[PDB]
């Protein structure tokens, strides 16, 4: 985790990537292409 609705709502700008839940990482999850990507994602 890395940010998220869990961390208080912050931003991935790093190499992995947050969405709007509250977690951040590079899974299918938190990091998605068309179902999430709001933070820094893909680089």
């Amino acid at each position: 985790q890395n940010c998220g609705r869990q961390a208080g709502n912050r931003a991935c700008a790093n190499q992995l990537c947050c969405s709007q839940y509250g977690f951040c990482g590079s899974t299918s999850e938190y990091c998605s292409r068309a179902n999430g990507c709001q933070s820094n994602c893909r680089g």
